[PDB]
This record gives C-alpha cells, structure tokens and sequence, in this order.
C-alpha cells in the first residue's frame, strides 16, 4: 500500500493556484501525499497536477468522485492518470460495473482506484448509508484494495474496516472541520484526509505539525 | 428551456480539434451542448468559452456533482465561472449536498439538473431502488430540471409522473446504450444524444436521421 507520510493527506481544495502552492508548500514537511479534487482542477487545469509533481514530492490522489456510466468512467480515469494522478476516487454507488470500468483502466495504466463507500456529510444518511455496507462489499468482490469512509460516523467506519478486512488500504475525510477526531479515526483508518483545519489556518505548517503531535503514538 | 429538435449533443470527444468540427458539423440542427469531464479534463474549461463564441448554443455541464454541500458549492461555481448555462447533480448523496447547487445556481443566474436514476445496467443495484424518492426529493427543494433513464422508458415515466409535466426533463441513453429517440420523448422533453452522432461516420447525416424519426415530435 501506499506509505502516506504521518498518516496525513492534505486535501488541497483552495481554488486559486497561488494559495494552493503557497499552502501545500508550506506543510510538504510533514506531507507527502496530496489529494486534489474538482475545486481546484476546475479552476487551474490538470496541469495543476503536473505543477504539484514538479514543485513537490508528493503523491497525488484525484478526488474526481467518479459516478458516470461505464464508459464515460472509463475516459475520466485515463485522462486522470494521463495528467499524473497516482489514484482517483471512485463512487459506488452507481454499481458494479461503473466501478468495473475504473478497476480496469487503473490495471491497464498501473495506477490505482479508491473506492468512496459511505459519505461524511449529513445528507449521505438519506440514501448512501443503507447502501454502503453492500457497496463495501461489492467493492471486496471486484477486487478493491483501496476505500474511502467517513471520520464522522467512527461505527460506520469501524464495520467498513472490518467488511474490507485488515490487509485493504482505507483513508476517511471529515477530520477536524467536519467534526471527526484525528486519532480516533485512525484506530481504523489508515491514513485522515484534512483539508481546511489546514488551509484556511493562518499558518498551515503549524496547524498539520499540531495535528501530528495529537497522534505521534500511532 | 427551449433545446432545439428536443434534441442535446452529448460532446464526449476528448480531443479539442474533433470535438469542435463535429459539433460545427451539426450546428444547424441543435443549440444545445452537454459538455463532460471527457472533454474538460483533456482540453480545459476554457473549451466551453470557446463553444459559446464559435456556436452560441447553450451550455449544460455533466458534472455528476456527488460532493459533500461545501464541495459541490466550490464546483458548481468554477463551473458556472467558466460559462456553463447549468449543471447536473446527483441526488444520491442526499438533500444538502443538492440545495448547495441550488444555491449557487440561483446567485450565478444558472439551473440546476437533478440526477434520479442513471442509464447504465448497474443502476440496478442501489439507484433504482431510491430514484422515486430523490425525485420526491427534488420535487420538495424546488427543483424543476431532471434526467432520467431513456433504457428505462417505464421508469422515465414513473419520474415525469412524480416531477409534473412543468418540470424540465433531458434523457440520456438514446442510440448507442438501446434507447429510442420517440419513446424516450413520450417522456422526456428532451433526449441527449452522444456516440450515435459524433461516433458515426457522418456525423451531420446521424443527428439529421435522428430528427428525421422524430419529426412528428
Ligand atoms: O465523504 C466524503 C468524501 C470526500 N470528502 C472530501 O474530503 C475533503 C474534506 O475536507 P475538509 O472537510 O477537511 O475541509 C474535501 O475535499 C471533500 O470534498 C469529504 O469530505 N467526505
Ligand atoms: O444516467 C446517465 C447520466 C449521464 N449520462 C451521460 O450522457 C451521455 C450519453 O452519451 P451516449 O451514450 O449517447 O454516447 C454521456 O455523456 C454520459 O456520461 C448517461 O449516459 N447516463
């Protein structure tokens, strides 16, 4: 699996390009893998992703939720790793064979594919919460080895990690902002993504070596 | 909205020069563009600038937005930033990641699409089962622009009946996925056609076929 640095993904989504390198430069001590997601490509291109590589040594993980149809998935993913993305986050809830679609180009491009099973917001209760246990463990089925779950729900975190078992990779958003807790989620995720505890922080160095203080245990 | 021949190119072309003769190659019979992540991730989100100064049809940004309402806050307005006319949302992730378009649709003077149930086989498995009720979900946030499944016709259905025949409802799944271009407007007020037209040989000779079997619509 992945060695994420500190167990720590910044989730980069400022939208300007100055403030995005500003920021990921300034904590890149105490990161190394960088999740940048649709806010921030929509604003300054996929070569925002060649940039990132070029000015840091960091990992990056596209946060493109993918959620089309099989085919339209599967263009999403090549241009995605076409840009330099060592893995995209997949939805899947739109079933089996969107997910298929990801899986398939991932191998074919050597790269690799998370899926988002449960969401950390309020509104994934009304339908992705009842789906999530199962899309878990469709994603068992296909082959998934790497997850995505929500820091805001540590028992809906807790029963994914056991669905997909000890020796898959999981990595959970909602830390800090959101309301989740650093080591807590960590008692079951492998890595946390936080974004804006760190970004918006007068001083993001500060503010990530903070947080890994609160967990230099594990 | 008013698309004409009900009839919206899905420019799934991946490439800049491809993606504007085609689109040039059929101008006379539409003025409506749904633009992807296909396109936009390989050319840029300058290229819907670009399609509104070389053809002045209407922009629609097939997005599947399926963020958290912070995200998809963000997303909806470097969308709307780069010129699309509106925006399709999916509603699975439930109420206030869809009212976060909402939001940003009305300040920027834009709509918003809601997404019930997908075209794909894998709908099946955790879609179809909430689609009614995230259409009665839209139908509570004020929606009025849906999509729905023209693989699906009695489904389709079934969301113009909770939706209302004043709501706007587009269809994608036509041609290439098995749809039918009539039936799929017995419904939808709109059909979204992709492949069918900038897969085909002629291009200008597909979308003018297609308009042609539905020219009593
Ligand atoms: O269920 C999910 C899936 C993805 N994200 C993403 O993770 C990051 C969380 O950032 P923040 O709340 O720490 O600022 C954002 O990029 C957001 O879009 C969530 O928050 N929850
Ligand atoms: O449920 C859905 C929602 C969106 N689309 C999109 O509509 C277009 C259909 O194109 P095609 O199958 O006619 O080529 C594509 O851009 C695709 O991503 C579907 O096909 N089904």
């Amino acid at each position: 699996v992945m060695d994420v640095m500190n167990r720590l993904i910044l989730a980069m989504d400022l939208m300007n390009r100055d403030d995005a390198l500003r920021v990921t430069g300034e904590v890149r001590e105490y990161i190394d893998t960088v999740k940048i997601g649709y806010p921030l490509v929509l604003s300054e291109g996929m070569d925002i992703i060649a940039e990132f590589r070029k000015r840091f040594g960091c990992r990056i993980i596209a946060n493109f939720k993918v959620a089309d149809i099989p085919e339209t998935n599967e263009k999403i993913c090549r241009a995605t790793f076409k840009a330099g993305a060592d893995a995209i986050i997949v939805h899947g809830f739109p079933g089996a064979d969107s997910v298929r679609a990801c899986l398939n180009v991932a191998e074919e491009m050597g790269r690799e594919v998370f899926l988002l099973t449960e969401m950390s917001h309020p509104g994934a209760e009304m339908f992705i919460q009842g789906a999530a246990d199962e899309i878990a463990r469709m994603g068992v089925d296909l082959g998934v080895k790497n997850y995505v779950g929500p820091s805001t729900r540590p028992e809906r975190l807790s029963r994914l990690r056991e669905i997909i078992g000890q020796d898959s990779f999981l990595i959970s958003p909602g830390v800090g902002a959101q309301g989740g807790d650093p080591g807590e989620t960590l008692r079951f995720a492998d890595a946390i993504i936080v974004g804006r505890s760190i970004y918006l922080a007068d001083n993001p160095a500060a503010a990530a070596a903070g947080i890994i203080e609160s967990i230099k245990d594990l």
